[PDB]
């Protein structure tokens, strides 16, 4: 067969630099390995390596002393054309659905093998696309279970690098459809960022993180060794045990599947084939790497300077619309539940092997609402997903959010980051 | 001394016009195989045919039958409906702000830096095609050229043009001082020639499209075959020009003294050519590229197919816009000068160093009104500028062309050739 690949970086902004610089790392992997550009679909955004604020032109690092990981990448899908539409039917291999872009498609048969890899983002039940609406687990699953209902592929491995990662498989992964999933998160948790400034042995001139902690453990591991030699369960489990300070790495689908070395999909750099491989890093969390971002800009500045004056702005904006939305759950969730339940109703998390949601019409339909009265979720906001699937399997409407949000809201907010210019979340 | 840079821009789309993609691809590959880095060549290319459903070849683009994939490893900045007049010029000028989609590549030379522009799709007098609408004229290009030699740092560039009356980009409008050293493929009249194409020599039978153009191959392969230290830009001028002249007159404009420097200042040496010092292809029109392509698909689809019924009734339609156009353009004229005075009025040319039109808006109105009346001119009516130029010349105002037009077409054409909906020429 032949080996394919599906890279994308969900997100958006030089802030978000490291998610672009994850799928770079990834694509030397694959290029080192022998496997096709022709077979490898790249989603990235790519406003990285030429950005105002990038200190080095056309260089994009995945590691503080790293090689210049964007050289050779081929851009497939790009700004606005990284959407669900074009993204599902790359996986499907639908060229007639593609609206802009390549065209590249995953046109795959039996003996094939595909790999995936997600970097962004992540929330309960979502993984973020740089333009609205987002990717929603639903969605996801039901589209590989149509690829799976197909046979074009012997197996797939798919890795997510996002908050939340497991709840995108979690109750709704099917076995059978020889799909192996490898996610940086449990359902419950966040997902963590290393190779931030002032800590390593980092450029001074960055001000944003180079890495996600889970792609870098994994990432540095399959330029390590000679790929023949190491499985997909001996990767799981190394990474697993490495980050396990952090977060919890967690397998979905076929895990029989992950008895295949990491060649199988991934292929091997020839330079390690006598690196037989042989069975804590400074690190912040994913939810606040804007607000970590905007404090880095403001302290490099000068005093007085007006960059200085902008990055205190940007901050205030940024702590505004924090506490608007998480004082708007927190008010309707007591006119919904009463002032004492409120907190225990909309904290619930279900047990190992159920869906985040049972009826996920509900739960879009409640994000949809909560932003027409309460404004955007933003970055931020999209963990609230837990208190809308929470609200949905209580027996909790629409019309009840709607008449609660707009006794929360009696005004529209004017924050930037509530701004509904790009469309709603859901 | 200094940074080599380097602008490439094909400036078309849709799989028949496969060769400028193809031109620009190679171009690359010669700059980065002369050590011209990545971060200094802007690349300009839809990105329409490398994964097109008619390629046989999906990821590979060839310009020559025995090539190399030019395609792998170019990199993209500016992709689909990114190519057009606002990103391309304020590249150029090195205008970072006026930027809008793409990567945000931009020319950011300093005193002691060499550019390299090559444009390759498509022209038509004083115009240069966008695979976007409005196109490029003369006068836009010429003043962004001057602001940049009159404001901009650089210490010379070499701008080469394939494009049919590639010669009126420059004829007449480029000054002498400026540094800037221009190449085009035929002169201010003549149109442009197409090589590599079906039905030949013992050309690849998939392939219903031509690979390249006659002098973006003569010089392209020039470049791959010497140690381009050896070579002058003069050399090369009357090398491709002694080559191509049964086909088209290599014309050079601007600082031709800047010639005298070697192909290696701009382009580097491929260090594999160090030892090569330096020491009739079956050819068609650009301008029937579009009516060959249609025939070689027209003729390839089997008898009582779909396919061939589909290929017979687009050849029709581009037939009938054709005639439209010529018979309206005829009608207008004598409407204008005369039933016998009109032909030569029309048909009239500049004499070596004259530009196309001294009233460029004037130009433009005339476009612009035509095509209200008569429907969109498409590729094919993009040589009536000539027509437009001797009207402007001649005294001729934008509404005695609208009478004129009124009267040449009572009705707008139904024809798709004619659509508007993709806007205006000018
Ligand atoms: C460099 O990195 C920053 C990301 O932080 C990015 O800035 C963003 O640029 C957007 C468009 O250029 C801009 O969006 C809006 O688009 C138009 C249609 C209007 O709505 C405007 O209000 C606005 O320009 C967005 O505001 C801005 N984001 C931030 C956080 O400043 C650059 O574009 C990146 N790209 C490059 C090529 O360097
Ligand atoms: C632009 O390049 C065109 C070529 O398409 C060129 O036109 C050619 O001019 C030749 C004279 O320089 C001319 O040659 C003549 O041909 C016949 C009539 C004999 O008398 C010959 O002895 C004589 O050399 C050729 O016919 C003519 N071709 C065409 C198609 O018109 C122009 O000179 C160039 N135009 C400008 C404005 O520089
Ligand atoms: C393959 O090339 C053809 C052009 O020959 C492209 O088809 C055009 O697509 C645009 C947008 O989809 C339409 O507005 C036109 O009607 C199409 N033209 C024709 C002649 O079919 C097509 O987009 C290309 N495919 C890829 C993957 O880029
Ligand atoms: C083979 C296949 O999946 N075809 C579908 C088609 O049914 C649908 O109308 C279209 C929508 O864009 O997407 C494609
Ligand atoms: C330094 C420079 O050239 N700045 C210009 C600015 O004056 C203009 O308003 C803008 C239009 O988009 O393009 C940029
Ligand atoms: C997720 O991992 C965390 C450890 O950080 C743990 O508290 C929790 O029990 C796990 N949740 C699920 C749903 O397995």
């Amino acid at each position: 067969g032949t080996r394919w690949a599906v890279l994308i970086a969900g997100s958006k902004g030089y802030h978000n630099y490291r998610h672009q610089a994850d799928v770079c790392h990834m694509y030397q992997i694959l290029r080192k390995g022998g496997v096709k550009d022709e077979n490898i679909i790249v989603f990235m955004y790519d406003d990285i390596a030429y950005n105002e604020s990038n200190p080095f032109p056309g260089i994009i690092i995945n590691k503080p002393g790293g090689e210049n990981v964007y050289k050779g990448v081929p851009k497939d899908y790009t700004g606005e054309d990284i959407n669900n539409v074009n993204f599902l039917a790359a996986i499907l291999g639908n060229k007639s659905a593609i609206i802009g872009g390549s065209g590249k498609v995953l046109d795959t048969s039996p003996n094939d093998h595909i790999f995936i890899y997600y970097a962004n983002h992540g929330a309960p039940g979502k993984i973020g696309m740089p333009s609205k609406p987002y990717l929603y687990a639903d969605d996801l699953v039901d589209t590989l279970k149509q690829k799976a209902a197909t046979g074009t592929y012997k197996s797939m491995v798919f890795y997510v690098e996002a908050c939340n990662a497991g709840s995108m498989f979690e109750g709704l992964l099917p076995e059978g459809t020889n799909i192996y999933a490898m996610a940086a998160s449990n359902s419950t948790e966040g997902s963590w960022i290393t190779y931030c400034p002032g800590t390593p042995d980092f450029p001074p001139e960055f001000d944003v993180c180079l890495g996600d902690l889970w792609s870098i453990t994994f990432l540095e591991d399959c330029d390590a060794h000679n790929l023949r030699t190491e499985t997909v369960h001996q990767q799981f489990e190394l990474v697993k045990k490495k980050i396990a300070y952090a977060s919890t790495v967690s397998q979905y689908g076929d895990i029989p599947i992950s008895k295949d070395s990491l060649s199988v999909y991934m292929g091997t750099d020839p330079a390690n084939d006598n690196r037989t491989f042989v069975d804590p890093l400074k690190v912040i969390h994913q939810h606040d790497a804007d607000l970590y971002h905007i404090w880095c800009k403001y302290n490099m500045a000068p005093e007085g300077s007006s960059k200085k004056i902008e990055a205190q702005k940007q901050l205030l904006e940024l702590m505004s619309h924090r506490a608007h939305v998480d004082n708007s759950i927190t008010l309707i969730g007591k006119l919904l539940f009463g002032v004492n339940k409120a907190s225990k109703v909309l904290n619930t998390v279900r047990p190992v092997g159920q869906p985040l949601v049972d009826d996920w019409q509900c739960l879009k339909a409640m994000i949809r609402t909560f932003e027409t009265h309460c404004g955007s979720l933003s970055e931020y906001g999209m963990k609230h997903t837990l208190s809308f699937a929470n609200m949905c399997n209580a027996g909790i409407q629409k019309e009840q959010l709607a008449e609660a949000a707009a006794q929360a809201c009696v005004t529209f907010p004017s924050n930037p980051y509530s701004s509904l210019a790009e469309g709603f979340s859901a």
